């Protein structure tokens, strides 16, 4: 559920900022870049009703007098074999591409609801082979990162290539990095959600590409900007030549990017890293090029979707065996205190949790690191007014109280069989973030150094495995719960 | 778990019929198809060490000359980057690519443990422009034919098709792009055994595989057992690799000269082959290969998008009468009176023909069900077996189960007490289905009937979809919490 936008600035709507920005109508700037010319055309008739003011510069002839004209007689030969590939009311994820000729321009077209939107850019006319079974063979989420961002690089000689990968927190992580040797490195750098804005994340599930040739050119509007169709704004995200919103060209040009590009790394539906490339001087890339990397980009999807998911199927192994011990031990005894409490089982080891509290039929029973015993009871107090399975690496932000006696009560995981419940506490870590600018609100930021900040109350994460064999306990558990009943 | 194989031809092993083929050792021929040559190599040094006994042929020059030679001496320029791609022990899924030149030559190479394999064989907006209409297919179907005409298109095949599995390891085509005038196979299920045990395993790792001349006679090496270790050579990875002669014969049964499949490979495993032939022999360029070997594991991609997203949308249709019954049911003691109410409409969560309700001693029951002394011997068999229980043939799960098929074909049993005192089950009445094989399904050798063979079982019924599976476990979960 991303924010509703403004009106644009073309149609009286207000101007950007930090603040406001989050609202911003990007994908109907009313413009476009000047590497290439665009023309929007009627879906049924085929007539020329909006054209790029610099349609007189690629085409070869002006705009007052195209203005008007019908795609049956412009794109004679294209026309039949086009109408065929963009069917009536279909997605707008769909483009047709051909080579053309003029006294060279490929040619990419899709089609939004009612309206067919060309676009126009000169064309040049065993790399990914090779390339494509290197992800194949690569054992595990850094291999193929690292493999890939070097593959990007050796093929379209950027100066920086860069796997963005996000976080749950709609941050991410730069976790591989092809680049010259020269330039500032960002590996291993987070950067903050409202870098990459609510309604961009969205618009980049759907279209799996967009860049930016020369980030100190000037946009190129329309003519006329408004739709006659509608007389509203233009549906410009499925196209490549797209503005791209000023404050993030400034951005750019902050950091001294010339030249930016990415692809869309997208799995289930959710748009899960960007491949992040940079140059410093102006740079337009060839067609070819650009889907040769929009191969590799849904690829690259198609092998995180299995070196994640095989990645943890693998951990999950490694905890099967003490899983298969407390199956038997827990099902066996009366005392539901007396078997967990025994070190023969390693309740702590099962989750690594430096510290871990035990309640069954009105005991209280701790081992490990735990805090003193009035605090205690009061954390008891709390877990009981929360609903549904408890999770946190900082409870003292899901419980104020909670950031209180740190040293022990700082990350928990909780388990219902509350009468009745399972609980692990965990220390607090000193964890040490790597912000390429720092995380506090004017307008875009030129600092992009190594910022560190040393937040205190948070804890180590939990892996996903040690999230799902606690829950697989919880069935097996529960089924034992009636032994006693 | 499949079978493991016997010794080979050329190892004093047995020879093959209907019924051991399953236990063939496929993947060690010791011989390729002539349409390209073969050589290995050690290694660490680089000597080559078998060749094809056509090696002549493409390179120029006798087997004896060069048997003996070394990689750093023969392919010079080559040898420097090539091992830089393939590590020691990596899997054999990685193959390296290059062009050549003689007084030209596509280069494919792969390694196995300590040994590497070369494959040479001659070259001479599409892909881009389909691969869009992949991502804006609104279903698993019209991805499909959309799919099997591209290869059709790309490739200039007379017949391609989408082969799906099942469960029960058979499939059937569910897609067809093809020659008008050819026999249409679209819709028929094949049995397992066509496509056997092993095969199916060597697929899922290996994506691609061929028979360029199905009438051709295969070339053996030289020499035949690895000299390093003196044993059979794994040919899997290599696309010359000598197809099975019970697998051509079966092709030449149907008339087939050239025939070619690509992997369908989601969640490490086989989901379906991309099955397309040719009449006339047939030698495909190693451009369109890879063409197709992106499409193929492109096309993975988008089933495993495709498949999730429209069970979803299916899900999404029966969480209404899910939330109607989630409050209805934890609100009423009775528990027989709450869910025999038609309002809840307890059968069209389903579609079940009838349902049957047992809770503390009371059995009651609703719709099209079997009579009373029937049902409670249908009790007792619940009670025996462990763990939710589903099957579209109840009879093949429990033999006196076939017994009143008109109501007691079909079932789906949940538990909601730990045991069986209280637990749920909807019957399913006896569906008339009729398979389309593609020749019979009973067990001499390879068939030579392929028409349209139907059979009409009785005793089985509707499948259950993904979504009404899914759906009843999710009240399980709900319903057990309304126990207490
Ligand atoms: C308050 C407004 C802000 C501005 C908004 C903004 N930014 C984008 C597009 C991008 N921002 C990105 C952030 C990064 N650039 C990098 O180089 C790296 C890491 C090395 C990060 C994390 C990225 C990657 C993009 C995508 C475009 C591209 O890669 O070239 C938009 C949407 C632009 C559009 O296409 O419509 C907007 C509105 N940026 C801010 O940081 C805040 C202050
Ligand atoms: C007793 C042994 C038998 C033999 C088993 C067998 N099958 C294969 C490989 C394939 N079999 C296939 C069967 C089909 N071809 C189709 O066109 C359709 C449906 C339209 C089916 C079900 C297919 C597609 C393959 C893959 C190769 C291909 O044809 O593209 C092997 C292995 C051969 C090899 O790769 O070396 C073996 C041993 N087939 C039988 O039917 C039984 C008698």
């Amino acid at each position: 559920d991303p924010l509703p936008f403004f009106p644009p600035l073309y149609l009286g709507g207000p101007e950007i900022t930090t603040e406001n920005c989050e609202r911003e109508p990007i994908h109907i700037p009313g413009s476009i870049q000047p590497h290439g010319a665009l023309l929007t055309a009627d879906g049924h008739s085929g007539e020329v009703l909006q054209m790029s003011l610099n349609a007189a510069t690629f085409l070869g002839q002006e705009p007052t007098v195209l203005r008007g004209q019908t795609l049956a007689a412009l794109l004679p030969e294209q026309w039949p074999a086009l109408q065929a590939a963009l069917p009536p009311g279909c997605p707008d994820a769909l483009q047709y591409r051909a080579t053309l000729d003029w006294p060279h321009l490929s040619l990419t077209v899709h089609r939004v609801g009612e309206l067919l939107i060309l676009e126009f850019e000169p064309t040049e006319a065993h790399a990914l082979r090779n390339a494509m079974f290197a992800l194949e063979s690569a054992p595990n989420l850094r291999a193929l990162a690292e493999v890939a961002t070097q593959t990007v690089r050796e093929l379209t000689g950027f100066d920086r290539v860069m796997l963005y990968k996000f976080a749950p927190d709609a941050t991410g992580e730069v976790i591989a990095e092809a680049r010259r040797e020269g330039l500032h490195a960002f590996l291993g750098h987070r950067f903050p959600a409202s870098d990459i804005p609510a309604q961009a994340r969205a618009l980049y599930t759907r279209h799996l590409l967009r860049l930016t040739a020369d980030t100190r050119a000037a946009a190129v509007p329309l003519d006329p900007v408004l739709n006659p169709q509608t007389n509203a704004p233009t549906p410009l995200g499925g196209a490549v030549l797209r503005a791209t919103s000023p404050m993030h060209m400034q951005y750019l040009r902050n950091m001294g990017v010339g030249s930016s590009l990415s692809v869309s790394v997208v799995v289930g539906g959710q748009l899960w890293g960007l491949i992040a490339c940079h140059h410093q001087t102006p740079y337009v890339l060839p067609p070819d090029l650009r889907t040769t990397l929009e191969y590799l980009g849904r690829l690259l999807s198609l092998q995180v979707q299995v070196k994640e998911a095989a990645d943890v199927a693998a951990f999950r192994q490694s905890l099967r065996e003490h899983h298969a011990r407390v199956a038997l031990a827990a099902a066996h005894s009366l005392s539901p205190h007396d078997t967990l409490s025994d070190p023969a089982l390693d309740l702590l080891g099962l989750m690594r949790a430096g510290g871990l509290i035990l309640r069954f039929e009105g005991r209280w029973q701790t081992l490990g690191e735990v805090p003193p015993a009035p605090a205690v009871d009061a954390l008891l107090a709390w877990l009981e007014t929360q609903p549904g399975l408890v999770q946190t690496d900082a409870l003292g932000q899901l419980w104020p109280a909670g950031a209180d006696l740190a040293p022990s009560a700082a990350g928990l995981l909780a388990i219902s069989v509350w009468s009745e419940c399972l609980v692990w506490l965990r220390p607090e870590l000193r964890l040490e973030v790597a912000w390429g600018g720092a995380t506090p609100d004017l307008g875009p930021r030129h600092s992009f150094d190594t910022y560190l900040e040393e937040k205190r109350g948070y804890a180590e994460p939990w892996h996903p495995g040690e999230i799902e064999e606690a829950q697989d306990l919880r069935d097996t558990l529960t089924g034992a719960l009636e032994h006693h009943h």
